[PDB]
DNA sequence: CCCTCCCT
């Protein structure tokens, strides 16, 4: 059970939580981790990873995943 | 004593639960009315308001500043 | 693109 915190964009962001708040709903749905994503309008925004190893991961790659459709 | 019911989004709904349970613990106790919200991940919720039109009134306007900050 | 918040 391992957290680990990543730097985020503003817009950045707005891609992991897709229009209705879905896209993290699947990441956490289907990763197992505990993602958290501070609010307000703040340029710079943590998003936190919390769980076991592999649930990590998992949440990581499709995190990345993500970003990686969105250049730009 | 009246009793009044709210419908309510699921969203909306865990708002005035918000966190452990206490946004609830506050409206209860500094309202002093009779709130009830039905059970489970159900999309439509009820919060019954029971009580004078005094603690009704208060309830009410603790409700609805928890939704409008949301914003 | 703003997400969940579990109370008698």
């Amino acid at each position: 059970i391992l957290t680990i915190r990543l730097l985020m964009h503003g817009k950045e962001v707005g891609s992991i939580i897709g229009k209705k708040g879905e896209s993290v709903k699947r990441i956490r749905e289907e990763s197992g981790a505990r993602i958290n994503i501070s609010e307000g309008n703040c340029p710079e925004r943590i998003i936190t990873l919390t769980g076991p190893t592999n649930a990590i991961f998992k949440a990581f790659a499709m995190i990345i995943d993500k970003l990686e459709e969105d250049i730009n």
